[PDB]
């Protein structure tokens, strides 16, 4: 009975492991494969500068991962080698580790390809991202100089007119600060780590949003006081009461 209930556990044992291990052995060649194939599409000589820096960030990503990857890929060889030993039922769809280590030797030529080609143009991608970053710093002196020009401190306002030039402010900032974090994530791509001082630039983008979408708020109670001049610019004189 108790050898019998031994060999009953061990195949329950050995079928849970069996499983646990395939499992985890397909999930991991479709993750190996997908990042191959998104390795395979992009290429260094992309049109764009915004392809570019997309590209270089992740394979500076995938590089992080390759050495987690390799350990993987050894714990799944002993895996099956414990399971061929203990004459385990490998079932017709089981993924042979030979699978996993060719889909990982092709993600790794491939990587090793693409991480060569960013390697080789690092101080050109370095000088460019630099450049669009002095292009992104330069707009955000104009559009903080343009902001005193086109702000509410000109006179003779209506509620309406100024919300709309806010609103159109409102665009102009969100844009520089979506063009900022696109530079900065690309920065930290390619190991361009400048002092995380927030440049005398976020201390303006910090007073402008105070006075952003809010400013159209100053067209908000004189909007309630308009929406009943409006209504008195057509009102019958008769029914108005003093």
């Amino acid at each position: 009975k108790v050898n019998l209930k031994y060999d009953s556990w061990h195949k329950e044992v050995l079928s849970k492991f069996g499983q646990m291990l395939g499992s985890n052995m397909t999930e991991f060649h479709s993750q190996i494969s997908k990042s191959r194939q998104e390795l395979e599409q992009h290429s260094v000589d992309t049109a764009s500068t915004s392809d570019a820096v997309t590209f270089i960030t992740y394979v500076q990503s995938l590089k992080r991962k390759i050495k987690q990857f390799e350990k993987q890929v050894e714990l799944y060889r002993n895996g099956q080698r414990l399971l061929e030993k203990q004459r385990f039922q490998f079932p017709p769809s089981w993924l042979y580790i030979d699978n996993i280590e060719g889909e990982w030797g092709a993600f790794n030529d491939i990587m090793r390809r693409k991480d060569s080609a960013i390697q080789q143009q690092v101080a050109n991608l370095q000088m460019k991202i630099v450049q669009e970053d002095r292009a992104v710093e330069s707009r955000t002196t104009d559009l903080l100089a343009d902001w005193e020009k086109t702000k509410p401190v000109t006179g003779n306002l209506r509620p309406e007119e100024a919300l709309q030039a806010l609103t159109i402010y409102e665009g102009k900032f969100g844009r520089l600060k979506d063009d900022r974090e696109k530079c900065a994530k690309a920065k930290e791509a390619l190991e361009l780590t400048e002092t995380g001082l927030l440049s005398g630039s976020e201390e303006r983008v910090q007073v402008a949003l105070e006075e952003l979408q809010d400013l159209k708020g100053v067209w908000s109670e004189l909007s309630k006081i308009w929406e009943q001049i409006d209504q008195m610019k057509e009102q019958p004189w008769v029914s108005v009461q003093p």
